[PDB]
């Protein structure tokens, strides 16, 4: 029976959290996972207060040499606008990039402006304040999305950029995607970023998003990972799955990343850490797939299995997979 402890992302929480309850049960390993945002993660996992942490955002390969870092990926999910729009139902409001941006940017202030009810013309539109949420803490979500954003509104891209924390132009600032989650819940006219399992646990309305071919899409697991079918993974874990082609493909998809210490120093801990993960793409998809998150194909989950045998030893250099 192990204790571990990771932390970071809030983006994966849902499905991490109930991998690790399900393990307890079945295992009697401790899995305890705080979600803390990826920025914190990645501050901790490097701090050494964690067994593992847990980004969003990819490190590029040489921060991870230098860090003394290996990065996997786990599931994939999609980012969604929630909202809280009187009179309006859960997925029947439709969002473009440009739009949304400028939605992000404070030129739109009403949800029945003009540019929205141009992508929207059969539907009653309310004069309601639009009241823009957006993460307060150093988010990996934060970083899709602006990720987003960037590549389809230019003011967004030249203006404010990407980042894990941005200077934002207006919106009030949520902690982790359950502090959107709630603003959304408690400020009619909120729309906010959040993890789809945030919106649609939580009962709260989302939109739709026109996707890179310019077709309206509905978030579901199913379109998340057909964002992902374009990605080349033999060539790199860190995929970029925003604004992707192909038939329905949500335009705001991302994997996350688990991050761990090459050189392990309590190499028992680091082997039950894969031992976990490795229990989670084996025979945790109905748990994730309940969530709303694609599961990676086979031949990731193998390529992550080999790159462990050959990338997380103890300090006399036996690997600990």
């Amino acid at each position: 029976e192990a204790s571990l402890t990771g932390a970071g992302a809030t983006f994966p929480a849902p499905v991490y959290a109930k991998w690790a309850d399900t393990y307890q049960k079945e295992t009697g390993n401790k899995v305890n996972y705080q979600g803390i945002g990826s920025s914190g993660g990645v501050k901790q996992i490097i701090a050494n207060t964690v067994d593992f942490g847990a980004s969003d955002a990819p490190l590029s390969d040489e921060k991870l040499a230098q860090e003394g870092l290996f990065q996997f990926p786990t599931v994939i999910g999609g980012v969604v606008l929630a909202v809280n729009i009187p009179g309006l139902k859960s997925g029947e409001l439709v969002l473009d990039g440009k739009t949304l941006g400028d939605i992000y940017l404070g030129k739109i202030k009403k949800w029945d402006d003009e540019a929205i009810a141009k992508l929207n013309p059969g539907l009653k539109l309310p004069s309601q304040n639009i009241a823009v949420v957006r993460r307060a803490d150093g988010s990996g979500t934060s970083f899709v999305f602006t990720s987003y954003l960037a590549k389809v509104n230019e003011e967004w891209k030249n203006n404010v950029g990407t980042g894990s924390t941005v200077k934002w132009p207006i919106g009030l600032g949520g902690k982790g995607n359950d502090g959107i989650a709630a603003f959304v819940q408690r400020l009619p006219g909120a729309i906010g970023y959040v993890e789809y399992a945030y919106a649609k646990q939580n009962n709260l309305a989302y939109t739709k998003l026109i996707s890179a071919d310019g077709k309206p899409v509905s978030p579901t697991e199913e379109n998340f990972a057909n964002a992902a079918k374009g990605a080349d993974w033999s060539k790199t874990f860190a995929q970029d799955l925003t604004n992707q082609k192909g038939e329905d493909a949500w335009p705001i998809t991302s994997t996350t990343f688990i991050l761990i210490h090459k050189d392990q120093k309590k190499p028992e801990q680091g082997t039950e850490v894969l031992k976990f993960f490795d229990w989670a793409y084996k025979t945790g998809a109905k748990q994730a797939n309940d969530l709303d998150y694609a599961s990676l194909p086979d031949s990731v989950v193998e390529q992550v299995r080999a790159a462990w045998k050959t990338n997380i030893k103890d300090s006399s250099g036996k690997p600990l997979y």
